[PDB]
């Protein structure tokens, strides 16, 4: 064999040893150490709020549940389709209904194709970082501000990534980040949700935990419901300790990308968007795109890749596609996202790949592609 | 010092090695120990199917949400008031409007004070086995059988507590447990749904995990939406090393138990519920009742007691005294719950409490008592 996954975690000495005193402890949960992993959030992004979840989807459902209340007028948020469908799943779970934008060559959303689909029921606007490359911030905060709207961050992919010189996190009215095990730094399962308003941080600290206030040691008040979504001190503990080097887990990712750039420089088959970055990007994803001639035969190239030991993916299937969102709103295809869909595959790339690694990898994407003459 | 918490969760050398290979694993979460968790929970149990979860609360409203279709017209369910607030709160995150029956001596749900309180927008009953004492079973599940209605069991409580000679978990349409921190066993954070129902274990399990059905390496579909509640493997692991000695742990407990009921027997301030018992219980908790007497200076009770170190609780506030409940459904004060709320006492009560502070424990709570002289 010799089997690379597209991504995978990256734990040393130090992250064990991290968990193992919390082991020791008596307090494994709701403790200091979330407190402390949630505080070097802050430093690290230097943003004013930050709040730790069990996932990521779960700080996206409480985003979209207390950025504000729901009203059925204004129900449409705006998103991308090329995302992870738990982008979208909890905004109807949130009441929302989503409206699909179209994309850009990155795969990110279109900035220049928002307005247009804005009118009085349009609440939100939900962007996607993808493979961890910063969206248009500057068009779009403009765009809300303008229209009334709140801008919210879906950055699972891009704890690290930067935008202008400044990291993503204090873009929005609230980001979200993802530590699932294969993401940028993980917590086995983990997210977290950054803000600058404290009204925000507080709605959903309490969302996350049951809308439980205290009084006393002995009695609390409930004014609101509220879930367990908590992330326990263990998970916190290798939060904390995967944090601390977090830029050195990056940039073994951005050598990596750099890497499959020389070699696949001018390259008659695919182009990939890691050269075509103006920003820090976390590096979540190193995806390339085919030309349209090898779409109709994307499949079989996936196999031979496969085959070979590259277990190669595709981000994304666009939302709309799947056949909850075709039920519920016969959406029109977007050429935009149909066409980076069948385009991308997102080549393994994480902090542990290794240079011998990579140049094989790239070799053999090559070959594969090229056995498929014309 | 020397302060004794009324819970706190019990990991040994094998505990720690066991999440110690998990963190040398490239398999983090979505892997085999969960299965393997998943499984050893249905043989301690005796059921046919089991689900993990990040935490109860999640387990719970994933049950509330898949048992059946939402009805407007079926809206009702009935469940007890002397509960954590999560078994409410999930209710209402469901649509279902909760309906507060009685309660009796132990704390259970009053089965004889249940059929009043039906009629044709009643849907299920969800009942608690508070302490870890199951509830009337044979009684609830003949009278959902006479109406149509699902029997829903919070056992968070319950894990290897005995209804006539069965293990609690098999006895309702489904039953939750929790693995938080300071239950039976612990995963830090943690919960599962247990059934006999394969139809509704495949539901859960998909709203579990995003709806993700899969079709090959390279494409998924969603036919309904799904959350991120999944527990990772380093948690399973730890859950799977907690449930092989939950036996040896509970009984430890039950010695803690008998030693209390061998001091406390025949005081004339407060009746402890353990030497009550027809069945085994967990013990999650060690509850006391204090005569009417008492009542109206608990307050300083509680404190005069944490000042011995004795770090005591209340289990529970009725949960419709909640500011949340009361501005929702103007609810009546049920005198069975009232008086159990100020009558109840937790003592500290874990596999980890040895001899000598069971009996240190013991008298300081007499001494305290007595104290406060008529
Ligand atoms: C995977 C991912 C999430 C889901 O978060 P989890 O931590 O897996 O719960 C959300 N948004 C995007 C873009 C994702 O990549
Ligand atoms: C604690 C508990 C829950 C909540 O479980 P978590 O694991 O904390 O999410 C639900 N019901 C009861 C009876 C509990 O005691």
């Amino acid at each position: 064999m010799k089997e690379f996954a597209y991504s995978e975690p990256c734990l040393d000495k130090e992250d064990k040893k991290a968990v193992l005193e919390v082991l020791n402890s008596k307090q494994l949960t709701q403790g200091k150490r979330s407190l402390l992993f949630e505080e070097a959030l802050c430093e690290f992004l230097g943003v004013k709020h930050a709040l730790v979840f069990n996932s990521a989807t779960s700080a996206l459902l409480t985003l979209y549940r207390n950025f504000s209340e729901f009203s059925a007028d204004r129900n449409e948020i705006i998103t991308t389709p090329i995302s992870f469908v738990a982008t979208a799943n909890m905004l109807l779970e949130s009441g929302y209904t989503p409206v699909f934008a179209g994309i850009k060559n990155d795969g990110n959303i279109d900035e220049l194709a928002l307005e247009k689909l804005i009118n009085e029921r349009t609440k939100a606007i939900v962007s996607v970082d993808y493979a961890g490359k910063s969206v248009e911030v500057e068009s779009v905060q403009k765009l809300c501000k303008k229209h009334s709207l709140s801008f919210l961050s879906d950055s699972s992919h891009a704890l690290g990534s930067e935008y202008q010189n400044k990291k993503v996190g204090g873009f929005a009215l609230a980001s979200v980040f993802s530590f699932h095990a294969i993401k940028p730094i993980t917590t086995a399962e983990g997210g977290a949700v950054v803000t600058n308003d404290s009204e925000l941080h507080e709605k959903m600290k309490l969302f996350r935990s049951h809308g439980m206030l205290k009084k006393d040691f002995f009695e609390g008040e409930v004014k609101s419901i509220g879930h367990n979504f908590r992330l326990n001190e263990i998970q916190s503990a290798l939060g904390l300790s995967q944090l601390k080097k977090a830029p050195f887990l990056m940039q073994k990712r951005e050598e990596a990308a750099l890497t499959y750039d020389r070699i696949f420089k001018d390259n008659p088959y695919f182009t990939p968007l890691h050269p075509l970055l103006k920003d820090k990007s976390s590096n979540h994803l190193y995806p390339i795109l085919m030309h349209q001639k090898f779409f109709t035969c994307k499949k079989l190239i996936l196999e031979s890749l496969h085959k070979r030991g590259i277990l190669a993916q595709v981000h994304y299937k666009p939302i709309y596609q799947y056949q909850l969102y075709q039920q519920l709103f016969n959406t029109a295809p977007l050429k935009s996202a149909e066409d980076f869909y069948h385009a991308e595959i997102s080549l393994p790339c994480h902090a542990n790949l290794n240079l011998e690694s990579v140049q094989n990898i790239a070799h053999s994407v090559l070959k594969t592609f090229e056995s498929f003459k014309i």
